[PDB]
């Protein structure tokens, strides 16, 4: 009866642990997506570094691509926890997925 | 989990543990439960004629 009870609670585990991975995976998803926005903002900023090139186009296409990523942090979010665009005001948190 | 919603658990504990009030109460043969006895004294006994 205890092992019966103890695999109830690995299935119980079991389910969790799948939560966690699709929350997981939806965080990486974001993370990348951002990863490869901030590179395009890099390589327009390094080709902007020449004076001979208008200023205010690649300012106007930052502005986009800033607009981007923060749709894309305020968007990527599973089931509310989207472990981005977290409170810092505390100092730390810690998110815990049931292993 | 800290992602799952806590209040519909909630509600599904109450519904068990009505049930277990209903399993506790209704478990009886001739008055004599064997469940659900008095604690005042904290030493209730009971027999079976062997």
């Amino acid at each position: 009866t205890t092992m019966r009870s103890d695999n109830q609670a690995l299935s119980a585990v079991q389910d969790a642990l799948g939560l966690g991975a699709a929350k997981v995976d939806t965080a990486y998803s974001g993370m990348e997506s951002a990863i490869e926005v901030v590179k395009e903002i890099k390589a327009k900023l390094v080709a902007a570094t020449e004076d001979g090139v208008d200023k205010a186009k690649i300012q106007e296409e930052i502005t986009q691509l800033k607009d981007q990523l923060t749709s894309i942090a305020d968007a990527a979010s599973f089931s509310g926890e989207n472990w981005l665009q977290a409170d810092l005001s505390g100092g730390a948190v810690t998110k815990s997925v049931v292993g």
